[PDB]
């Protein structure tokens, strides 16, 4: 369909301008608490806070790129980015996971084994986050996808505190219709993908609410050292 194919190619185009791949980075490591467990390194924390701050920044951009995002009341457009930032942040990391070496990649090719994402922050909330990225692999996803999942995870009108969430739900409908299309066409031999592709939202949403939990818990632990919090940012 050519409206459905205009529709991919833009969230394709909004997806992959706002991130790079594992493979267009040069990975690096670092030795820090690589192979000990500790409560907090605040040395990795202060990285990954400074990523995040990078990421948050793109999703926006991304957020910006969906037809019809900026056409939603700008409380409306707020309330969406505050409810699906971590889910998408948690998304973009799990992308760029490498199996054999139990690692994932930051968009400035930092590369953290488990050990590591554990000590950055994820804490209690690692192994969750791991199995994500492990159970997002045989789906084989594309960059139209993933960044087709990524808009169906903030265009959602079950929000709190939505001013129109009917008119978010009708922006959400060409996205799962583009997503069903688009997975049938490539991948005929498997028509349960589409549900199995959907499942992983629900699965995002359980895991973002124990992250928004963790933020809550390092807020309290480490407040010096929490740079401005995600509905900071974004107001
Ligand atoms: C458990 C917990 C640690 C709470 C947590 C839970 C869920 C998601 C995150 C998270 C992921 C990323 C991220 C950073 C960079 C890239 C990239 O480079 O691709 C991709 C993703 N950032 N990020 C994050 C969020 C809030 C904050 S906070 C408290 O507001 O300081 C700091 C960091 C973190």
């Amino acid at each position: 369909t050519p409206e459905v194919g205009e529709l991919i190619e833009k969230v394709r185009k909004a997806h992959q301008e706002t991130f790079p791949a594992l493979c267009q980075l040069g990975k690096y490591t670092t030795n820090n608490s690589s192979e000990q467990r500790v409560s907090l390194d605040i040395d990795l924390w202060d990285k990954f806070s400074e990523l995040s701050t990078k990421c948050i920044i793109k999703t926006v951009e991304f957020a910006k790129q969906l037809p019809g995002f900026t056409t939603l009341t700008i409380a409306d457009q707020i309330t969406l980015l505050k409810a699906a930032c971590l889910d998408i942040l948690i998304l973009r990391i799990c992308t760029r996971y490498t199996p054999e070496q139990d690692t994932m990649t930051f968009s400035d090719g930092l590369t953290l084994n488990r050990t590591q994402m554990h000590n950055a922050g994820f804490g209690p909330l690692t192994d969750l986050v791991f199995a994500f990225a492990n159970q997002l692999l045989p789906l084989e996803m594309d960059d139209a996808e993933t960044g087709l999942l990524s808009a169906i995870c903030l265009i959602c009108g079950d929000r709190q505190d939505l001013e129109q969430p009917d008119r978010v739900d009708m922006l959400q409908e060409p996205l799962l219709e583009a997503l069903k299309v688009y997975v049938r066409k490539r991948r005929p031999s498997r028509p349960h993908m589409f549900p199995k592709m959907l499942m992983k939202i629900t699965d995002l949403r359980s895991i973002s609410a124990k992250g928004a939990e963790r933020v809550i818990t390092l807020k309290m632990e480490i407040p010096g050292s929490m740079p401005p919090l995600i509905q900071e940012m974004l107001e």
